[PDB]
C-alpha cells in the first residue's frame, strides 16, 4: 500500500502536526522538521529533524528566510533518510518567517527528487503582520510551486472570515488545519478502501503530478439533497486561495450506503462541473459502505487551474 507522510516545517508546521497527530491519524507518519530546537523538543512526531545548529545554535531563522534555506540544504542527507520510502509527502509551513519560508520548498525539493508526490499546504500571513511578513511570504510561496507536484494556500487573512470575535486563536488555528487533515484523511481512505467504482494511488498521481494549484475538499449531507449539498460543501472553501472555478481535472469519489443512487451521483457530479465552470477531465469513483444509512460523502481533488 502507498506509504503516506505529512512534514511540518517550522513553528506554523509542527503546531498542525502537533495538533493532527492529537486528533489521531493511525496511518500516516509524521515528521517535525525546525530550526528551533525548544519548538522541536515539544513535538510530538515520531520523527523529528534539528536543522541548522551550526547556523542557529539551536535557536529559529529569526525572520531570515535564507537562514531557513541554508539549515535544510545542509541536513539535507537527514531530511532524505526520514522521507525515504514515501510514494506521498505532504509538506505543511507557515509562509513569512525564516524557518518555513526557506526550509519549506528545500524538503518540497526533496521529496519530489526522493520520488514522492508532494503537496505542500502553505499559509499566508495576516494582513496586520504587514507588508515585509507578507512579501517575504509571497517568495516563499513562488518558491513552493516550484518544488513541489501541487500547492493548497491558505491566506491566514480568511480565518477572519470564519471567526466571530469572541473565537479563540487557536479554534480558528484547527479550522485552517482541517484543510490539510482531511484531505490527508481523504487520500488514505481512498488508498485502504475497495470502492465498487475503484479509484486508487495512481489515480491521484494523474490527478496532481506536476499540476500546480490545488483544492482538496470534502462534503458530507443527509436527507433529501444530501448529493447535491455534500458536493456544494466538498468545493466551498472559505479558506482557500484557489477556489474551484477554472479546474480542469478533477478526481471525485462518493461515499454512501446501500442507497446511494445512480441520479444522485451524476447530480454531484454536476455541481462540480459546473462550480468549476469549464469542461472537467474528471476521474470518478464510488464507494458503497453498508454502515452508512442516509449519510453520503464527496471527495475533491480538483487541479488543472
Ligand atoms: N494558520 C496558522 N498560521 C500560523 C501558525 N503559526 C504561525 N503561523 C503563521 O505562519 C507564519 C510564520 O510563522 P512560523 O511558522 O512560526 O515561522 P518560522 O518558524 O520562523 O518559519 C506566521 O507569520 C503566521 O502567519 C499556526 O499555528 N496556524
Ligand atoms: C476519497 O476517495 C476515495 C475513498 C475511498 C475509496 F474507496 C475510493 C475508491 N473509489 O476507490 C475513493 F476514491
Ligand atoms: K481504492
Amino acid at each position: 500500500m502507498a506509504t503516506l507522510k505529512v512534514i511540518g516545517v517550522g513553528g506554523g508546521g509542527n503546531n498542525a502536526v502537533n495538533r493532527m497527530i492529537d486528533h489521531g491519524m493511525n496511518n500516516v507518519e509524521f515528521i517535525a522538521i525546525n530550526t528551533d530546537g525548544q519548538a522541536l523538543n515539544l513535538s510530538k512526531a515520531e520523527s523529528k529533524i534539528q536543522i541548522g545548529e551550526k547556523l542557529t545554535r539551536g535557536l529559529g531563522a529569526g525572520a531570515n528566510p535564507e537562514i531557513g534555506k541554508k539549515a535544510a540544504e545542509e541536513s539535507r542527507e537527514q531530511i532524505e533518510d526520514a522521507i525515504q520510502g514515501a510514494d506521498m509527502v505532504f509538506v505543511t509551513s507557515g509562509m513569512g518567517g525564516g524557518t518555513g519560508t526557506g526550509a519549506a520548498p528545500v524538503v518540497a525539493k526533496i521529496a519530489k527528487e526522493m520520488g514522492a508526490l508532494t503537496v505542500g499546504v502553505v499559509t499566508r500571513p495576516f494582513s496586520f503582520e504587514g507588508r515585509k511578513r507578507q512579501t517575504q511570504a509571497a517568495a516563499g510561496v513562488e518558491a513552493m510551486k516550484a518544488a513541489v507536484d501541487t500547492l493548497i494556500v491558505i491566506p491566514n487573512d480568511r480565518l477572519l472570515d470564519i471567526v466571530d470575535k469572541s473565537t479563540p486563536m487557536m479554534e480558528a488555528f484547527k479550522e485552517a488545519d482541517n484543510v490539510l487533515r482531511q484531505g490527508v484523511q481523504g487520500i488514505s481512505d481512498l488508498i485502504a478502501v475497495s470502492g465498487e467504482v475503484n479509484l486508487d494511488f495512481a489515480d491521484v498521481k494523474t490527478i496532481m503530478s506536476n499540476q500546480g494549484s490545488a483544492l482538496m475538499g470534502i462534503g458530507v449531507s443527509s436527507g433529501e439533497n444530501r448529493a447535491v449539498e455534500a458536493a456544494k460543501k466538498a468545493i466551498s472553501s472559505p479558506l482557500l486561495e484557489t477556489s474551484i472555478v477554472g479546474a480542469q481535472g478533477v478526481l471525485m469519489n462518493i461515499t454512501g450506503g446501500e442507497s446511494l443512487s445512480l441520479f444522485e451521483a451524476q447530480e454531484a457530479a454536476d455541481i462540480v462541473q459546473d462550480a468549476a465552470d469549464e469542461d472537467v477531465n474528471m476521474i470518478f469513483g464510488t464507494v458503497i459502505n453498508p454502515e452508512l444509512q442516509d449519510e453520503i460523502v464527496v471527495t475533491v481533488i480538483a487541479t488543472g487551474f
